[PDB]
């Protein structure tokens, strides 16, 4: 019974969708839109 939660990645925002990279958030969720696609009906946001 022990938390073993670690997190290693990067002080930058990375595109977990292709694995961009983006110092801005705001600049990440633009980018985003690219992937845009296998949705419909606007299930979850992003
Ligand atoms: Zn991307």
């Amino acid at each position: 019974g022990s938390s073993g939660s670690s997190g290693s990645g990067e002080k930058s925002h990375t595109c977990d969708e292709c694995g961009k990279n983006f110092c801005y958030i705001s600049a990440l969720r633009i980018h985003q839109r690219v992937h845009m696609g296998e949705k419909c009906s606007g299930p979850s946001s992003g």
